[PDB]
C-alpha cells in the first residue's frame, strides 16, 4: 500500500544502499514498470524500466551515502540528501544531490527527480 | 531574471538567514505577490503574501541553519536541507526539513514545498 512516513524512510535508505553496492537489477525493481526519472531535473524524463535499467547500467561503479535524514510526508512522498563519490576520467569527484520521490499504492517508485548541477560537483 | 544555478544557491541561503534572525518583512518580500506555500507538503497550500506573512508571523522565535549545500538546477529550481531548533511548550525540539523552491523571472519565490513530518522531529 501507500507507504507510511516510516516506510518511505526505509525504502529511500534502501535505495541508496542499492546504488552504493551497484546491484542494478535490484535497483530497477524498486521502480514501477512505467516510472519516470528526471535526473538531473530540468532534463527530459526517462520512462519505464527498460530505459531506467539502461540509465543505471550507464552510470554505476560509484560510492553513495546518505548525508542527512530522509524527510517524509504522509502522502507517499520523500526527499533525501546524499553524496556520490566517483572518479571521472582519472580524477575523483563528489556530487551532492537531493532526490525527491513519489511512491505508488504498492511501495514502488512512481516518479523520481534529482536536484543537482555543476555547482554541486567537487572535481 | 530567472536566477542561474549560482543565484539560486545564494537566494536560498539568504532565505535561511532571514528565517534564523526572524525578520518577517524581509522574508515575505522574497516571495512573489501570489506565491503559494505547501508546508508541510501533503497539506493544502497558502496563497499570496498576506497569507504567507500570517503563516510566518505565527511560527517565528526559532534558530535555523543549512545542514548541507543548496542543490540547484538551471531552470530556476533549488532544494536544500536544513534544521530548525525550537522549544515547544517548554520542551526543546529540532526538525529536519528539506525545502524545494521554484523562482520566477524576477528572482522571487513562486512556489515552495517543505518536506518533513513527525518522523523528522526530535522532541
Amino acid at each position: 500500500n501507500l507507504p507510511t512516513a516510516q516506510e518511505v524512510q526505509g525504502l529511500m535508505a534502501r535505495y541508496i544502499e542499492l546504488v552504493d553496492v551497484g546491484d542494478i537489477e535490484a535497483i530497477v525493481q524498486m521502480f514501477a514498470d512505467d516510472a519516470t526519472v528526471e535526473d538531473p531535473f530540468g532534463q527530459p524524463p526517462i520512462h519505464g524500466r527498460e530505459q531506467i535499467a539502461a540509465f543505471f547500467r550507464q552510470g554505476l561503479k560509484v560510492r553513495a551515502c546518505l548525508t542527512g535524514p530522509v524527510r517524509a510526508s504522509h502522502n507517499g512522498c520523500g526527499a533525501m540528501p546524499f553524496r556520490v563519490e566517483m572518479v571521472w576520467n582519472g580524477q575523483p569527484c563528489a556530487l551532492d544531490v537531493i532526490d525527491v520521490m513519489r511512491f505508488d499504492e504498492h511501495g514502488r517508485i512512481q516518479t523520481m527527480q534529482a536536484y543537482w548541477s555543476e555547482v554541486n560537483l567537487s572535481v
